[PDB]
């Protein structure tokens, strides 16, 4: 029954953590109390992930390097309490965060990338060359093949050219030193509008431009490119365009085409107007709009447009090349191409002429999982199934040797792959064979499309390098993820993964159909750090592909401040829940091997900050979690609803679509509101700059997911892909199905957008299912569509509610259920109408588990339409089955350093003169008494309202504990605790360590063993409001 389950949740339904050990500074003690912590907070399991070792933090002493035994007898032991506490475990497949690396592999058991060298020779009769070598990582290389390639021009491909640059920003509010200028080393600053001049002693004929920089920059990619033949009269030649690209986008440079342009000058102009604002497919974007580059080099030779991601050398998104960039005569024929490979020192003849000497082949692409400690090294090939086997064997399946192999077994139950952070890579021994098979023919002879070189036409040499793409994609599942899910099932573990997207070059659902439980992540104050994309890849791929438990990495914070506590994580949770998660884990629990030093070891100051060295663990966590539980024990009910499937297209790479970038498809949908608030964000006016958090400097127009709640007016989407569409979906009375439980009635086939500009072509096999779910009921909207909502299709919304309500629905055979959570920190009073005819709805309420199963309701219209009272942050599930307090003297007792005080009147802690109360972080007991007249009537409740709290307060009346209060409303119901007569009130009061923190840090530590290696501080150097403000008042109501 769904009663039971909201009332006496399985353990499915607890949240987790992450559980990182630091620089391998551990102990037992620490262990212990650490798992103690987390059953008693009820938490179902963690994740143990060591982050570092001794070298990381030599300062810190510690005694469990990664692989060491003294390490090994440290996991033995977690598990062997966690099985004595009932806890289980999962391990992430390598040391550190990520990805697949350990020190077992070699550069040739590492990821590959084609990599080539290249000669110009005179033709004729060639004895005994040596050829030049290419990229060798650590003196790894292995050819592949030798071209000979006849050239279009024999001048040369760059030359020498003298380098000016001059500002042309004029106004009175300009810092000069900021305005354009060139290091010792040749590298262009500005942060005004300039141009830099390159001047040729005789005319250069440039096809490109390869912009090559020290770290990412935006800026960089939005030259504007003007020539002159005669030093004054210049004519554009083109503006430049930023591809598509992430966060990890500096292993390679970006070559930007040009049409052939011939000239003595070249100026290359830079304004910071019309700048794109930050978000993950323009991560550099992010940052301060300045200018930044390590040097441009203006090549002859034709090569393809951003030919680098193309390639998939990178994670990288740009149009095709046009054809007057590059058209017949700046391509090889097949024909013309001689194969020396053979033959390769070199000996072999060749016509008369000049030819380029193109020597291919393949080497590691030079990552590590860097954030390891003992276990760090280079990361496996993604291609090779032996390799990802050996990664495997080396790490997580010694998990089940090296400890207790029988405790291993019953503990150790989940096996995780976390982010990718090892760039992509483009080549394998078994690439060629595995693009031979897939795509139906042989990429041997075309293999200088990998350097971007193009051949027969712009248009075919695209169309292959996509199909090189769309092949690593599908190796990174059907080798990667395959033989992962094979070892998992070997091991008996659940298998959790989280993105692929956007570092390595994918289809960013693809994977999640191989994995049990998809994860996404969310990130507390943190815009520049936070995954949205990541998310919506994750619930998205749960969805089509039916997982039905989608966990989350929550709250982590780029700058932990000690300040958060429960109250204020509320809201950000509940936009998750909304969008589709129903397994929260705590984004993390950094082990303390110190018993005496408070609050203690983090990840250097990377929050949440949630161990059990918080002021607001022992009731706050417990509370919070209890919360959790109740939401997880509904959200995991039956199947999620979503009307609308929203297409992901034929481009690569591609991922989910944040809703943002589906506002010009579907502008009614989302409101004229919306599509007007879009125009001016995306305008950017300006360029402005936001500090979030403090020392974060960034793009104040960034997409801000606390912005895009229910973005859709009442309707839920999933990004669909072309596996879902072709292998899984099925019509059935008017709706797409998949296994699993997804039904849509809606398929959107989005406009061109910036991850698909072209847009790609259609395959015959796509429009063939769309036609057939077209023919079969299924609605396919022309774009853009203008209307409010589908209604005149008979599809209407399925929650009406005002703005700034995030909500989710799910179904099955006990009935229906809606989250509805109020996202504003106000009460507020609203309709809400549902999508449900004749069904009488209940209102459960999950901070309190109580349930109202007598809640007025009208039906109108054929929906049943209820008015919600919901407080600050407050949220709840609709269900549908199928006066003054006055005080005696208060004694307060500052627990951590044993300090009591008699007052009449409530105080704010942080006010005090005396400095051991006024920096006070920690727990205080009030006790005081009350009188209460009469008798308690039949049906009639009694709430003690507690008025500001800062932060959380446990009451009890008499002795009797009526509940822990941390988050609106701020009241405890005390009717079965009251007698007539004097009344004990004793309310224990909880803040944050921000106070005691800034005290500690002046000299003015209000209790000892104060310490902590995060040194991240609020900027304002305030006081934080502390305690029970109140004030205190009954309400007695029916
Ligand atoms: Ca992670
Ligand atoms: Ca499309
Ligand atoms: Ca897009």
């Amino acid at each position: 029954l769904l009663r039971e389950q909201f009332q006496n949740p399985s353990d499915e339904a607890k949240p987790w953590t992450f559980w990182y050990w630091m620089f391998g500074a551990v102990s037992k003690e620490g262990i212990t109390a650490d798992l103690e912590a987390m059953k008693r907070a009820g938490l179902g399991g963690t994740y143990l992930m060591p982050i570092k070792g001794i070298k990381e933090g030599p300062q810190y002493n510690g005694k469990a390097q990664q692989l060491t035994p003294e390490w090994w007898e440290m996991v033995r032991f977690s598990m062997e309490e966690a099985d004595r506490l009932g806890l289980k475990l999962g391990m992430h497949i390598c040391d550190g965060f990520a990805l697949a690396g350990g020190p077992w592999m070699t550069p040739k058991e590492s990821m590959q990338k084609i990599v080539w060298s290249d000669t110009i020779v005179d033709g004729g009769k060639i004895k005994g060359l040596h050829l030049p070598q290419p990229e060798a990582y650590e003196g790894f290389y292995e050819d592949i093949s030798l071209f000979a390639l006849p050239v279009k021009e024999e001048a040369a491909d760059v030359m020498p050219a003298q380098i000016t640059c001059a500002n042309i920003a004029t106004g009175n509010h300009i810092d000069i030193k900021k305005t354009v200028n060139m290091d010792d080393a040749g590298v262009i600053r500005s942060s005004y509008p300039c141009y830099i001049q390159y001047e040729y002693e005789q005319p250069f004929t440039c096809r490109n431009i390869e912009i090559i920089l020290s770290g990412n920059n935006y800026q960089a990619h939005r030259l504007k490119v003007m020539a002159s033949d005669d030093g004054v009269n210049y004519r554009l030649v083109k503006q430049l365009v930023p591809a598509r690209q992430g966060w990890q986008n500096t292993d390679e440079n970006s070559t930007h085409a040009i049409p052939a342009t011939t000239a003595r000058y070249f100026r290359f102009y830079w304004t910071p107007e019309g700048s794109e604002p930050g978000s993950e497919d323009m991560d550099a974007a992010k940052w301060k709009p300045n200018l930044k580059i390590k040097e441009l080099r203006l090549h002859r030779e034709a090569r393809l447009d951003q030919w680098e991601g193309k390639a998939g050398l990178v994670w990288r998104v740009a149009s095709s090349t046009k054809k007057e960039e590059i058209g017949e005569q700046d391509c090889y024929a097949l024909s013309q191409i001689i194969n020396l490979t053979d033959p390769f020192t070199l000996t072999a003849t060749l016509p008369k002429g000049k030819w380029k000497l193109l020597r291919m082949g393949h080497t590691a692409t030079g990552h590590t999982n860097a954030t390891a400690g003992g276990g760090k090294g280079l990361e496996c090939d993604k291609f090779n199934p032996k390799a990802v086997r050996k990664q495997f064997d080396n790490w997580f399946a010694q998990a089940f040797v090296k400890t207790n192999p029988d405790v291993a077994r019953r503990v150790l139950k989940y096996m995780h792959v976390d982010s990718w952070e090892c760039g992509s890579q483009n080549w394998s021994d078994t690439f060629a064979a595995e693009f031979r098979k897939r795509r139906g023919y042989d990429l041997m002879p075309y293999l200088p499309l990998l350097a971007g070189i193009p051949m027969e036409s712009a248009e075919r040499s695209e169309k292959i390098l996509r199909d090189v793409r769309t092949t690593i994609g599908e190796l990174v599942v059907d080798v990667f993820y395959q033989v992962l899910a094979d070892c998992a099932k070997e091991y008996d573990c659940q298998f959790s993964a989280e993105c692929v997207a956007p570092t390595m070059v994918s289809d960013g659902l693809l994977h999640y159909q191989k994995v049990d439980l998809p994860m996404g992540e969310f990130w507390l104050n943190s815009p520049t750090h936070d995954k949205p994309n990541d998310m919506l890849d994750a619930i998205s791929g749960a969805h089509i592909y039916g997982k039905n438990i989608i966990q989350a990495e929550g709250f982590t914070e780029v700058r932990g401040t000690w300040n958060e506590h429960p109250g204020i994580l509320k809201a950000l949770l509940d936009r998750n829940y909304a969008l589709g998660i129903n397994r929260l884990f705590f984004h993390v629990y950094v082990h303390n091997p110190w018993l005496d030093r408070k609050p203690g070891m983090t990840l250097d100051g990377i929050g949440l900050f949630f161990q059990r060295d918080q002021t607001w663990w022992n009731k706050g966590a417990k509370a919070f979690c209890e919360y959790i539980t109740r939401c997880q024990s509904l959200l995991q009910y039956g199947h999620p609803v979503a009307d609308i499937a929203v297409f992901t297209g034929e481009e690569m790479p591609r991922r989910s679509i944040l809703p943002e970038r589906l506002v010009p498809s579907l502008p009614g949908i989302f409101g004229a509101e919306r599509v007007e608030s879009e125009r001016i964000r995306l305008a950017n006016e300006g360029q402005p700059l936001r500090v979030r958090p403090v020392g974060v400097t960034h793009s104040a127009n960034m997409s801000d997911p606390e912005k895009w709640v229910n973005p859709l007016r009442g309707y839920a989407y999933d990004s669909f892909n072309k596996d879902a569409l072709l292998r899984l979906a099925k019509a059935e009375n008017g709706r797409m199905t998949l296994p699993g439980g997804a039904s849509y009635k809606v398929l959107v086939l989005p406009l061109p957008r910036p991850m698909n500009p072209d847009p790609a072509a259609l395959s015959p096999e796509v429009k063939q299912k769309i036609n057939e779910l077209k023919e079969a009921g299924i609605l396919i909207p022309s774009l853009p569509y203008k209307e409010d909502d589908f209604s005149s299709y008979g599809l209407e919304r399925d929650l009406i509610v005002p703005e700034n309500i995030a909500w989710t629905h799910r179904q099955g055979e006990q009935g229906d259920i809606y989250f509805i959570a109020n996202q504003l920190e106000e009460t507020r009073t609203f309709t809400a109408s549902m999508r449900i005819d004749g069904r009488k709805p209940e209102c459960w309420n999950p901070v309190t588990g109580e349930i109202n199963a007598d809640i007025p309701y009208e039906q109108k219209s054929h929906r049943t339409e209820i008015t919600l009272t919901l407080a600050p942050n407050e949220s709840v599930f609709i269900v549908y089955p199928a006066t003054g307090l006055e005080a005696t003297e208060y004694t307060v007792t500052f627990t951590a350093n044993g300090k009591t005080i008699q007052r009449q009147e409530l105080f704010d802690w942080s006010k005090e003169e005396d400095e051991q109360i006024r920096y006070y972080s920690g727990t205080a007991v009030y006790k005081t008494t009350f009188r209460w007249k009469s008798k308690v009537k039949e049906d009639q409740q009694v709430y003690l309202n507690l008025g500001k709290v800062c932060d959380l307060a446990t009451v009890r009346v008499n002795g009797i504990d009526c509940g822990t209060i941390w988050t609106a409303p701020y009241r405890a119901d005390i009717t079965a605790a009251l007698k007539k007569g004097v009344n004990e009130l004793e309310i224990e009061v909880t803040n944050t360590w921000a106070n005691a923190l800034k005290g500690a840090d002046e000299g003015k530590a209000p209790f000892d063993g104060i310490w902590t290696n995060a040194k991240y501080r609020r900027a304002e150097n305030t006081l934080l409001p502390a305690g029970l403000l109140g004030p205190l008042n009954f309400d007695v109501a029916n």
